């Protein structure tokens, strides 16, 4: 009866108003705290993304057959239990599916006979006691799955997980302060472009990646390195286009990085550095790069080298002066030099017009030019000048920066 | 009393709101998972895809004599019982029945006194024990079969499907991951037009794809291919126009895919290929060159030897630069270009004039060349490209732009 009267209580206009949109525009219903799963809800064509959270006693109907442009489905701690005309639309219809649960409890056996989607994000703790990888050893037979998002804190990589790699594009690891047991198994899978480690705490890249030419997306985030003579063995690796060492705690950066040109991001914000030598910075074509919350006395030389930039930050450290060196650059668009104790401000900073967004706030500067008046470009919600001397600024300058507020 | 609330609920009225249209601009009737097929449905004269999906246990009644326009007859896992008159009916009328299903049963027992049959999809699998194929032993009788789609994940194709390969000419063999073991029973098939083994995990491509004379359309796609040496035995097919090759694992291509010169749409698009060999370019028919998310450095020169070239998408590689040849090629329709790392477009792409929709979402283009407004048939909406790279472009020059945006 309950499931009968959610029908009828949850009418298409009322469920047309909870639609929004996700980052893709693509549209988004979230399901929150229902007890059931209302049939009206797949009566909406134009819901793609269905987040349906902590809701029990699920037993999808393949009304969701009517649903056209249903390709996210996401499962969060729900018992799922669809129909058989369900899973043949679903195969056919569904590209991508986040799953959380609770061990053995929550995770639903539909999910394997689907054979054609593409994302298999899982979520919840599959470390669980006395079942050591043998729930998944039933994922052998999916050969269509590239994109596999693994976050449950794994203790081991999975031998049945190298048996279904073969076909994988894309893989993330995410053990949230646990050290995986990696032991070298990934000279088997070759296809994969894009590969993912955050806060594994290993200190110790292993070698396993090396044998792999395919890799363009390497994350290494707060792995706290802090002497890296394992980009001198990158240089075995020809295919990585953008490596993500931020929030580490590196002393220094071993020079040899300087000899990948193809290296276009540079992420080393909120690090321990206390000098970095030049030859790091021989690679021209370093677009994002983000320096924050650091110790640097003096931003290095040659990184004056560095022509086609976008992104740099001298965010809370001890640099008083933009040196010369920054302004042989020309394409400083963004920035974050906020909360710190920047003095001086030369005219060629001041003109670099495609300032995009570089964070002021906080600085300690003496006064902020005139040159912020007339331009259409760089503006306030562009750039996020000192505010205690944008009251000392004309207000004409206030006019461009309310401008951007505006427009 | 069901058939009266059946229509009370969904009357005339009620489904001419209702009456939607398909992909070929026919009137089409989505009845799914309804009680009953409803006279109010047959009322209306004008449906030609009677979209019949999951009608339980249901009588078809002679008022479907009203569906003038009926041509395809949509089956889909329906249960659908009918009478001795509309059998009649049958074998003098219908010219197409698209069947999904799952059941013997659900595919009925009255299609093989059907006569008149032009056009036919199957989709659901087929494979069943002792009774397979003696569904379909009237195929001998349906001395009309031309299409023949299959999406019924068929484990080898059957004997009485080649007895009709006299008139067959489209066999989209979707099998879904399995092998079709043709074992030059397709040699038999001296007749066919065009032969599509999608999905069909070959790794080998069939001589008898090569034996026949008269194939045109050939698609050979996700087959986990690594040479195409044997196109040198494609010569002997004098009527080949279409290679698409969609989504394979090939490394590397040989120099002789230049000879084949009657092809026109080659698709080569979604592999690992590094290197395009400048014989490629022997070809002169090409006209729908499709290197879509390759991993091409460069675009060649010489491709500007396409004459024919109508849609040449190359989005997503890793193409450098555009050389000045490439543009000797004016009858480019879709240039699909973007999400590549591409520094600058060449002012050369303003001698376009049947530039309509040019992909430049990505790159690395500093300011956009005025020439792009010069393009008459393209508007606005066919500009492809990121608004803060678009935004360069002059006051008036605009003016014109929008004013050929809103015309």
């Amino acid at each position: 009866l309950r499931q009968l009267n959610l029908n009828n209580e949850w009418t298409l206009d009322k469920l047309r108003q909870r639609l929004t949109k996700n980052a893709q525009d693509k549209l988004e219903l979230h399901l929150f705290m229902l007890s059931g799963i209302p049939d009206t809800v797949f009566d909406l064509v134009e819901l793609e993304v269905l987040k349906l959270e902590l809701i029990p006693d699920v037993t999808i109907p393949p009304s969701i057959a009517q649903l056209t442009g249903l390709k996210e489905l996401w499962l969060y701690h729900t018992a799922a239990k669809i129909e058989a005309p369900a899973l043949a639309f679903l195969r056919e219809n569904l590209r991508a599916l986040h799953i959380k649960f609770t061990d053995i409890k929550e995770i639903p056996l539909w999910i394997y006979s689907l054979k054609t989607l593409e994302e298999l994000h899982l979520t919840g703790n599959l470390s669980a006691e006395n079942n050591r990888y043998i729930v998944i050893d039933g994922l052998r037979e999916l050969k269509r799955l590239k994109v596999l998002r693994l976050k449950s804190n794994l203790s081991k990589l999975p031998q049945v997980v190298t048996d279904v790699g073969v076909h994988l594009q894309k893989l993330s690891i995410n053990n949230e302060g646990t050290k995986l047991i990696v032991l070298n198994s990934l000279k088997k899978m070759v296809n994969l472009t894009e590969l993912e480690l955050i806060r594994c705490d290993l200190e110790r890249i292993p070698h396993s990646i090396f044998s792999l030419h395919n890799l363009q997306e390497i994350d290494l985030k707060d792995n706290n390195l802090k002497t890296i003579e394992e980009i001198i063995s990158f240089q075995h690796l020809h295919r990585l286009t953008c490596l993500k060492l931020w929030y580490n705690h590196i002393a220094y950066i071993p020079i040899q990085i300087g000899n990948l040109t193809n290296l276009e991001r540079l992420y080393l914000n909120r690090n321990k550095i206390e000098k970095i030598p030049t030859q790091l910075f021989y690679c021209r074509k370093l677009r994002y790069l983000d320096l924050s919350h650091n110790n640097l006395t003096f931003l290095p030389a040659d990184i004056g080298l560095l022509q086609n930039l976008q992104n740099l930050a001298v965010t809370a450290n001890r640099i008083e002066a933009l040196p010369p060196e920054l302004f042989q650059c020309r394409k400083l668009r963004a920035l974050h030099l906020g909360n710190n104790v920047l003095q001086s401000l030369p005219s060629r900073v001041g003109e670099l017009t495609n300032l995009t967004q570089i964070e002021l706030r906080g600085n300690r500067l003496e006064c902020l030019p005139v040159e912020l008046g007339e331009c259409p470009l760089l503006k306030r919600s562009g750039l996020v000048v000192e505010e205690d001397l944008f009251s000392t600024l004309p207000p004409e300058v206030k006019e461009r920066l309310w401008r951007a507020d505006k427009e």
